[PDB]
């Protein structure tokens, strides 16, 4: 990716990221972040054939809905390797001031 080693963020492609969704490679994105866990598959409580269905694309589902437990929003943070491509970063224009809480009623 040029330079020493790095700068700013990296990302990877959205149209990347989908080739990595099995045994060889497994990557992830719950939301935004993309993770790894092609030796990790093992490591995680009844994993290894559940991953892959979530796997390359978003994974959020079952983490929306089940929430995990404090545990894994502390230890997932070595598993992040970046973010997605600009496929995904702007999307539109990208949010200029804040995501919405557009005029609530009265003052910002
Ligand atoms: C970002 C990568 C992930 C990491 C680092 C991670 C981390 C963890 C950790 C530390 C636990 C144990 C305790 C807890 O619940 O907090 C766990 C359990 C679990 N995780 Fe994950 N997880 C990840 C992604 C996922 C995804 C995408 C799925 C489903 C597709 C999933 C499904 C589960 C389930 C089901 C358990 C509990 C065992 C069971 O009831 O079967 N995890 N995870």
């Amino acid at each position: 990716m040029a330079e020493q080693s790095d700068e700013a963020v990296k990302y990877y492609t959205l149209e990347e990221i989908q080739k990595h969704n099995h045994s060889k490679s497994t990557w992830l994105i719950l939301h935004h972040k993309v993770y790894d866990l092609t030796k990790f598959l093992e490591e995680h409580p009844g994993g290894e054939e559940v991953l892959r269905e979530q796997a390359g694309g978003d994974a959020t589902e079952n983490f929306e809905d089940v929430g995990h437990s404090t545990d894994a929003r502390e230890m997932s943070k070595t598993f992040i390797i970046g973010e997605l491509h600009p496929d995904d970063r702007p999307k539109l224009n990208k949010p200029p001031e804040t995501l919405i809480t557009t005029i609530d009623s009265s003052s910002s």
